[PDB]
């Protein structure tokens, strides 16, 4: 069975249009009924159709949960990066399939996401936003939890270069301090960071990651005794697992999104001033014609 | 991951409008919860939003931190400059915000300030005060460390000219001496200035910058062991960081506010007379009709 | 960076009653702590709390030098002009702000000092000594360094017709003839003035200034060889200083106090007889109802 | 500036008690040294104190130049009159501070004296010597160059009453014949004396004052081409002066002391055969119980 | 203003030995040069060192005028006296100072002169001849010109007695009969004489005094148009002068020198046959033990 690591591992809603609307196309009558994208669900019965996508629409075809944020930045207070997803869904959240374990013989691991794309626009461009232009680009690669790297994919060479040198993709995350109860119940200190910095492969051995809390009585945020929140993530140490964060094209650093918005504040990260989670847009609106783009 | 140079790079708190409060507009639910600004967080999980602001809102929207200093111009012991503050927010204060590393091609960064409008107000005016009117303008250029830059924005023109004719921003701030220890205890000396100036992106090299005491027995101010101040700055050679200070628009210089206040004293800068932190207030306050306003 | 023209032009120290005292008004806490006004830097962190000063309170504020000089005047032996000082500070000191520079354009700069009132005191009043009223009234102007200038302010009526008819403002001072080394050794001549005479913005050109010695084994005063004493002055052709003196409201004429006490003896300054910085003083003590008060 | 009339108007040194002596109790420490009276000014930078004295002590207190003459009378040649110098310092000598200039609205100026005191030592006194005590009295007065006076000070009745009669005070001297070369050569006639008697405030417009010879070869004494003496005074016709001479009391005659003593021989004022200079000394030595003392 | 009289009221001329001699002991410089007595007015400048003299000393300095009577007494055709004014100066001539004037009040005046000593000398003598002392003795008095006076002084007791019982001093004087023209011309007449015969201080009022004539044609004496003499005294009425003369101790009569030696003969005098001015010998050369001497 699918492991989970940060995010839901149902491979068929983020790839396959939705399942409950009117419609339909992934849904198919189940022996011999209407053709794929043609039953009505509230009517009939019928069946997944098998429906996979791949390219730019699973970008966008991811919602499915998520609404408040899609809305939030379409026509919402996130009115100025509206252009951007809309054409292209959510293009600056890294995704990085992972498949099998074993630790002794090594995993096998890709990362997708997305890349500014600078070969236009009148050579000698240094401004503070990109082209709309972003490629889609993927890279995967194998290797163990310790030392070496194999390398692949149609990144640019830039980037191919710098990981290829450096020999391993790492994984850094801020680790808020918390307390963890018999009862589930999960309290946040007030001065504990605990910075991560390992290989990738080595970051599925450790779940520490705080990600806000599910206690009553919290003096931090949380009061509401009877809430399904989403504490401490789980370890998945040889599964198949979907791990889900932002990759910084700069220096190759896959980075968790490891605190949320109400526990990203002085009191409870003091120790390391810097929250690595956003780190993806300085390669975004920083950018000249060369670089790593 | 970001770095520190001067000021905590956390780009989601000094552009997002808070994150704990109530409303917290910043805030939205994660899978299907309530729409963005209305979650409370301190009774439901909720994550951020994902709002960016641009405009002369950001600059009012960085009281997060620094209440302190906030409260103190508005109805304070800064009562004078109460009538700036609450309508442009931190007006004289430039925030430069740079992007990437690797020396030998050259990095990118911009400048964010504000400057005096005096094209209004009966021609010929000359007095000791500015109209309130300051455009919000930037600037923003590439180029390595040594040598060459190249200049765009939608400054006026006429500080354009002096800085395309002069081919660089320079750097200057104060260095008071210093003693470093092997536990980390700083200590200031008493005769020791080594005034700084250097091309702006030179000076993300050198992390010789005073900046507080942290020691213990410390004869220039500080007496306590167990306090949490802020030392010496990092270097940040290579990376995506926040240079905070001032702007002198009158000779295109990026002035870091270097000493803090206890330690611009006499007996702590004595070789350089001269502090030039308090440099920008000359762009405001000496003002006519032309100048480079 | 401003330039030292007389006086360190560090903008706070005379503006926002010191920074090393115990309550410190002009200190406040950094992020969140104390309010302006309440911190302790000897056993906290704390930053400037942005306080600046207008009126009498700045001429009193200003003792965070000048220790002996203000206890020379308060209860010492200048134990006669205690009434005054000590109710409206240093009262006839005429601190001149200057602002920018590029002589083509001209640059902007203003002149604060006191001037006696009269216009109470039973009409008819000639005595040797003035009431106890000064007003702290204010001049400022602008023009280039050649020609015409400009006047506005809330001086008396009779001064500013005085100013306007001369059309400029000028600077006199003694030079005292001295002669400058490799090493940076300054010796006083026997005979040599060459009295100043210039418009004040053409001042700013010239560092001909003796003020003092600092060399080894001078014949004049000086005789120790390792000494941090105040040679002869900077030029600051173009930018932003601070010019200290004396204002003679009889004239209109700024007159700078350009040699010490021990060097206003025959054999120093003989060519010319007069010291012209001991003049402000005949616009207190032989007024009568009218002249230029 | 101050002007020169027949004394140098160097307001601190006859009144702030010399400035190169070891002690110095008119020098100070600049920013923060040494309190006033205590600085070496041969060891270490210190400035005036801003000591002003009042009283008797200001006579005394002339001893910085005229070393020659104090000796003079202090047990030398002059060692008649050494009782009365070493007790009240130059107590015959008349100081007549001026202010201020443009005679359309009238100067205002006051005259500091001595008058001895006769109301005791057995009533009926008529002796060829005063009594010791003279009580340092002083006369001030405002008025224009032509016509009415107004009188006002704490002399005694008698010269009150006298000077309110006249309606004004005059000035008398002597005007030994001289001839002006264009190389500033200035050679004695042999008859000439165009006695002086005009009003104070109009004797300020008129420098034919002889007082002594520069020239070369010149046939009344003078013979040295190069020597620095003191020729013809100068006009200074509306500033700040302080005009220097005796004031005898009997008819409130301001009078010059002009000529010097090798120019008071028959053969250099022929015409007129007084010399108005010495007349002060009969306020002193021809005195009775009564008369204007 | 000093007023004329009968003589030159310069006092510092007959009281501080010279002027313009080499050494000259009433000479010091005038600042910092040369101590009283060592300058050199022909190659220096330098000022009256304030010397004055008591004493027999002051009748020998007179010799600075006079030089012709001086040798003409001191190994001249004036051979006799030679002993007494080689010794004692001009000890036969009365030196009365006076003192201010309004005669409302009434005036103070002293008088000098010598008186001869003969308490010596084997009791008994009768000669022909004094013995060679004289004391220097004085008389100094105080009245008003009508009526009553005050004595005082150390003058033999016999002649103060003398003094009081008369009650006043007078004056008596030849009054040779003159004609005075309006260009100045005095001509003396053949018989006029108007002895004079007044109270001291009423002699002040009158100047009708021949002494000499100035005019042209003249059929007395003078002949030569331009001379400079000395005509008709002045009148000096409430001034302080030097009344000049000889003072017969045998009858206390101030006696003037009113005509000069060529208007003593018979056709100018004729109605009175004496001439009171030859009468002061009569007190030294027909002396004896006793009589007023
Ligand atoms: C249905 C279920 C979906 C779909 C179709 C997507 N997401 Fe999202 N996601 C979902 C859940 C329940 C959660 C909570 C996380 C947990 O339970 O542990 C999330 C979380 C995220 C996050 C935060 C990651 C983290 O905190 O470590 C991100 C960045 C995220 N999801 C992104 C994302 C994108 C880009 C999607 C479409 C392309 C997407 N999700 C779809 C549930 C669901
Ligand atoms: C939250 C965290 C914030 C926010 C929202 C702002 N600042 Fe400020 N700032 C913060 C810290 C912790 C510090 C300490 C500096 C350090 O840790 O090294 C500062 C410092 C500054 C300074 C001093 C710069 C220097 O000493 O070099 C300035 C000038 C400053 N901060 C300005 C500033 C402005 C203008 C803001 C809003 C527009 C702002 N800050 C927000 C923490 C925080
Ligand atoms: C701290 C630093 C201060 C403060 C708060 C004031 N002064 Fe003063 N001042 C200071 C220095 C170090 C010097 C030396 C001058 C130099 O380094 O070149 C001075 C000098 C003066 C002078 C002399 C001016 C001259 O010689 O040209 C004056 C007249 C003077 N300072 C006045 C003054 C007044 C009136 C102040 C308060 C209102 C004042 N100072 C404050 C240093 C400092
Ligand atoms: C220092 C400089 C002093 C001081 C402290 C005093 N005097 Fe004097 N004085 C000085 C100079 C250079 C001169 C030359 C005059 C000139 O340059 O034109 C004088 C002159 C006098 C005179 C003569 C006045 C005349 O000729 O018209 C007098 C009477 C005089 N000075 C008096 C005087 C007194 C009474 C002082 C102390 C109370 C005194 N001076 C101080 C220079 C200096
Ligand atoms: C310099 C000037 C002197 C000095 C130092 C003395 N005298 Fe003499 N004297 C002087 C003048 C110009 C005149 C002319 C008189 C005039 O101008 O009206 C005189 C006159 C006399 C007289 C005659 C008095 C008379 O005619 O009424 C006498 C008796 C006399 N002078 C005496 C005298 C004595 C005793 C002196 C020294 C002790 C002396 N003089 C000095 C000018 C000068
Ligand atoms: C929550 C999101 C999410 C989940 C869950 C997920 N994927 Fe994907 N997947 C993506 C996105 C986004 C892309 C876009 C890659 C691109 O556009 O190039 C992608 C692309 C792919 C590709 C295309 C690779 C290529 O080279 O074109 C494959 C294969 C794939 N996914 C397999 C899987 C499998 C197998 C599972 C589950 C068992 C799974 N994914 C689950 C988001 C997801
Ligand atoms: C993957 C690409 C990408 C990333 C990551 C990204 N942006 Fe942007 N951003 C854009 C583009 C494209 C635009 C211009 C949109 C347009 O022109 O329609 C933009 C515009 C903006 C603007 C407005 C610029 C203007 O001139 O008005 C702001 C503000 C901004 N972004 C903030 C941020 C912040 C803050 C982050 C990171 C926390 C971020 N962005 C991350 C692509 C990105
Ligand atoms: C502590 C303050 C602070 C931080 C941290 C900060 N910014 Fe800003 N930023 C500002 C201010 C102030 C402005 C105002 C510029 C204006 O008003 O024109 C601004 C403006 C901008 C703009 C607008 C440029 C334009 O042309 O309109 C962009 C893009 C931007 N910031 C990107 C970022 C990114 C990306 C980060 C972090 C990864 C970041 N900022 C972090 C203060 C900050
Ligand atoms: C970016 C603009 C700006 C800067 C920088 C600035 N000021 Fe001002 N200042 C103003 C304005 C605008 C006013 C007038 C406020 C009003 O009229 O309501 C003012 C007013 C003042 C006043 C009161 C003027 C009066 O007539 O009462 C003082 C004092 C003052 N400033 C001091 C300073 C000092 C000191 C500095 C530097 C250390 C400084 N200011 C920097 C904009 C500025
Ligand atoms: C060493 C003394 C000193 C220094 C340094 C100094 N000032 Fe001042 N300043 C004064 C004094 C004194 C006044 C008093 C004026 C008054 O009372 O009217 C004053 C007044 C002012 C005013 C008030 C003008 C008005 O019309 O009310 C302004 C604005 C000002 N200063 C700006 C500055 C600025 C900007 C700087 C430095 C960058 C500076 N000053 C540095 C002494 C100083
Ligand atoms: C700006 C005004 C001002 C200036 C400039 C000034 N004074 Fe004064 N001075 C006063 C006042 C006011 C008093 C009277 C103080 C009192 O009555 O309490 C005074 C009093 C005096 C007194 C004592 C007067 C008395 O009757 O006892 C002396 C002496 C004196 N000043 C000397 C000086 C000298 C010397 C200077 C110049 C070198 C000078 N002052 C400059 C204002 C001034
Ligand atoms: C060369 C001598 C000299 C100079 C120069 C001089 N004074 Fe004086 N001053 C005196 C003397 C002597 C007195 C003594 C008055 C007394 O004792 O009553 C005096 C007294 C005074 C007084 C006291 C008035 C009173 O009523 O008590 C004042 C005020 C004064 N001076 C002002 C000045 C000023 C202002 C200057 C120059 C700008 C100056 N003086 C320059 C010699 C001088
Ligand atoms: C032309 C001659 C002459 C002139 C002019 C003159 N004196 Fe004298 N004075 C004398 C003589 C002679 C004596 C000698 C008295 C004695 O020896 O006792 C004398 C003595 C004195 C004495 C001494 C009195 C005593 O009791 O010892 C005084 C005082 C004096 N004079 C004052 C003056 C004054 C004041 C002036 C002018 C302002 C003046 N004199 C002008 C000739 C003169």
């Amino acid at each position: 069975p699918p492991y989970s690591y940060n995010h839901p591992t149902n491979c068929i809603s983020c790839h396959s249009n939705s399942t409950g609307t009117a419609n339909s196309q992934a849904l198919s009558g189940l022996t011999s009924g209407p053709a794929a994208g043609a039953c009505d669900p509230s009517q009939q019965e019928c069946v997944w159709s098998h429906q996979v996508l791949k390219g730019t629409d699973v970008w966008k075809k991811c919602i499915n949960c998520h609404v408040a944020i899609w809305n939030s930045i379409n026509s919402g207070p996130g009115n100025v990066h509206s252009g951007l997803l809309n054409s292209y869904g959510c293009a600056c959240h890294a995704v990085a399939h992972v498949g099998y374990g074993n630790p002794t013989d090594g995993y096998t691991a890709c990362i997708y996401f997305y890349v500014p794309r600078l070969s236009t626009a009148t050579p000698g461009y240094f401004g503070a936003k990109p082209t709309l232009d972003f490629r889609n680009v993927y890279i995967c690669f194998k290797g163990t939890p310790e030392g070496t790297y194999t390398f692949s994919g149609n990144a640019p060479t830039s980037l191919m270069q710098l990981l290829e040198s450096k020999g391993e993709v790492t994984v850094k995350a801020l680790l808020v301090g918390y307390d963890k109860y018999a009862n589930g119940t999960v309290k946040a200190k007030s001065s504990a960071a605990d910075f991560l910095e390992t290989d990738f492969f080595s970051a599925l051995e450790q779940a520490g990651i705080f990600r806000y809390e599910w206690g009553t009585a919290s003096g931090a945020v949380l009061k509401n005794p009877s809430v399904r929140t989403h504490p401490l993530t789980e370890e998945a140490p040889n599964g198949e697992t979907i791990v889900m964060g932002v990759f910084d094209i700069h220096t190759g650093d896959f980075i968790l999104v490891a605190p949320y918005a109400p526990y990203s504040r002085a009191p409870y990260y003091l120790p390391v001033a810097v929250n690595p989670g956003v780190a993806a847009c300085f390669n975004c609106h920083f950018v000249y014609q060369g670089q790593l783009g």
